[PDB]
This record gives structure tokens, sequence and C-alpha cells, in this order.
């Protein structure tokens, strides 16, 4: 017997994402981690989106 | 005698501006701003940047 997800994963556009699709055409996924990890001067984040 | 501004206006860039620099090359200035506004659905800003 094994453990299955039991339903799809749910993937949504933050606002951040909606403007820059707006505007540039374009979107950078889980955008307010990139941007805190970045600011902060870290390298690595603790998972992809 | 006249009143003029004493010093320079300082403008600087907020993270979401650097992070959409690096990514696409361009920037929108007071960027919160205008996330905050298009989310709300308010039409219009009070000032421009």
């Amino acid at each position: 017997t094994v453990s299955a997800p039991a339903t799809y994963g749910n993937f949504v556009l933050s606002p951040e994402n909606a403007v820059t699709a707006i505007s540039y055409h374009s979107i950078l996924a889980d955008f307010n981690s990139y941007k805190a990890h970045l600011t902060s001067g870290q390298p690595h984040l603790p998972n992809d989106s």
C-alpha cells in the first residue's frame, strides 16, 4: 500500500507576477522568494516553484 | 526672497525593480504602488514616480 497525492497541485499567479505579465510578457515563478533571497544576499533557495 | 529645494532629490529603486532589471532588463518606477493599485482595481495613481 503506497501513499499518493489525492489531488492536483495548485499553482497561481501572485500579483507581482501579473504586473510583469502585463508589462514585459513574462513571469518568474515564486517571485517574492527570489526578491527576498536576492536582497538578503544569499545564493541558494530551499525549494523550486 | 524665494524658497527652493535645499538638496537634490534622492530617488532609489525597490528590490522588485532590481529583480525585474536583472531578469527582463526593465523597471517600472514606484512598482509597489502599481502592483497594489492594479490588484485593488483602483484606476488612477495620486502622483507620478
